[PDB]
């Protein structure tokens, strides 16, 4: 009775256990799928998601937090099917994922109207179901904090203040967007500790990463396997350094793995080059063993994968 | 055997009869409706579309061309239901309606891949049905001809050359986007006579409008009732002037009426000042009577509403 789960009763934060804080069962462009369904194969998508989740659970993963929201093809019914097939604790969210402008629907609509949509999903349920959103997801990338991106950020603050659900962000590690997201949210009264600033693992700029952590938010070292952003070994060195410097209190680790994704970039021919080892279990195969080889004890691993997600949702 | 119709056998273009070349039974943002279905009322959308179409048919309209495509919430099954309830000849299209960037799906995808989507809808059918697209719709607006906007334009040209279907455009009457669309399309081998450059009625800049007609394309005096773009009176003066100057064989007239539309701008509160007399029959109430009482004979009216559409689809 605190964090809502897809297809299950809500749980107290103490029960979320070992968590992958940022993974995607399936990503797609809503308009493209609606207009050209011939491009997609739901049987295969389902098989891929179930296979990945099952493998994560074999390594001891108990909860997966999936920040697929509007703009990334959130489908609560698909998520339900995956839960039924696996027994995973799955946390779904609400929010809006844009880089530049909002859909035309939002022309001449207020920040409050936007926040009302998030609050609907949190208090009433997602897409006509009784599965409730447990967090709000927002984004900014290369384009920076555009007017509409800012509106969404402020709407998320409103939803958090009314419901107390935490906020997960997508940012671009190289252009200050994460720092700006944290600034706007905290200025609007969001507890910095209820924010995860995403994709900071995409850079080895430790000063930037620490600056965000020092302002009180979790830092998302959350794209392990996506070498095109930063290779696994560079990520490992950055993660280790932050741990040695005492930042385990703010570190969160994940893969941002998409079991299926429709971006032209994610075509299989590009995988060997851009993300050869990208999967939902890479951190068990490489990262965690690497950290242990370098003196990181199990208490720090537990802090990152258990205590931190617990605090985030408490 | 020439123009495909939703829910009917195809017709020869000679049988198209009195036509409204640009109207929308329903417009919505795919992503918003997918994520927040509570915002929408299907019963109300259906009743409104049926009511409008019936009233148009009472005024003698035989065929409505509906350029709702990806980005505007095209729904071929909704369209089928409206046809069943009214008996209207309805021409559905394919294409992509964007102002800035394409959906993330299109990252690292070619112009050919986009064209293939349009060719699919034209040759195979729309959204898993055998209802086929009879034209391609593209857009550009305030942001101008962005990189992605241009990709879509070039994809439409490929689709036209392969299938011979005409092209309808959305443009902004004040920033040369219409002229640019025409230029790129014609450079890529599209017959200027198979292009309708849209929303030119939004300006009283007669020289700009004529330039597009002179280069061989139909001109869309197609937003009658939308005073926020240009009041009915100013539209009528422009239309009349063009006819007197000998442009009736390039003129097409419509309302761009949306029987339902989800833009925040379309809230009923704004209707009195933004579009007080806007409907799918405004031209029968105001425009055609205005033209006829100003020296425009029955042959010219037939050219605009019967001959030009026939030629466009021939
Ligand atoms: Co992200
Ligand atoms: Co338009
Ligand atoms: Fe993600
Ligand atoms: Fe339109």
């Amino acid at each position: 009775m605190r964090i809502p789960l897809v297809g299950k009763d809500s749980i107290e934060s103490k029960d979320i256990g070992f968590t992958l804080i940022h993974e995607h069962l399936r990503v797609f462009s809503e308009a493209v799928r609606q207009q050209w369904p011939h491009l997609y194969n739901e049987d295969e998508e389902f098989r891929n998601a179930v296979n990945e989740v099952k493998r994560a659970m074999q390594f001891g993963v108990k909860t997966i937090v999936d920040p697929t929201v509007m703009g990334l093809g959130r489908d609560i019914r698909f998520m339900e099917k995956v839960v039924k097939a696996t027994g995973i604790n799955l946390v779904a969210g609400t929010g809006i994922y844009i880089y530049i402008d909002l859909p035309f629907y939002f022309l001449n609509r207020s920040i409050d109207e936007i926040a009302d949509l998030f609050i609907h999903d949190i208090k009433e349920g997602i897409q006509g179901t009784l599965n409730k959103a447990g967090f709000v997801k927002i984004a900014a990338d290369e384009p920076g904090i555009t007017k509409d991106v800012e509106k969404v950020i402020r709407a998320a603050a409103i939803a958090n203040k009314e419901t107390k659900v935490p906020i997960i962000t997508h940012s671009n590690a190289h252009n200050n967007t994460g720092l700006e997201q944290q600034r706007i949210l905290t200025e609007e009264g969001v507890d910095p500790g209820k924010i995860l600033i995403g994709h900071l693992g995409d850079t080895d700029n430790i000063d930037y990463i620490k600056k965000i952590a020092d302002k009180g938010s979790f830092i998302g070292l959350d794209r392990y396997g996506l070498d095109l952003f930063l290779p696994v070994d560079k990520r490992n060195e950055t993660t280790l350094r932050l741990i040695k410097d005492g930042y385990s209190d703010k570190i969160m680790i994940s893969h941002d793995y998409c079991c299926t994704i429709d971006f032209g970039t994610a075509k299989p021919e590009y995988k060997p080059k851009l993300a050869p080892r990208w999967s939902i279990t890479l951190i068990f195969e490489d990262t965690i063993p690497f950290l242990k080889r370098n003196g990181v004890n199990e208490e720090v691993i537990a802090t990152i994968f258990k205590e931190n997600p617990k605090k985030f949702f408490s």
